[PDB]
């Protein structure tokens, strides 16, 4: 959920 490696591929400020 709303996790670190989500943001990571959506290389959103991860």
């Amino acid at each position: 959920w709303l996790r670190r490696i989500k943001a990571w591929l959506r290389r959103i400020k991860a």
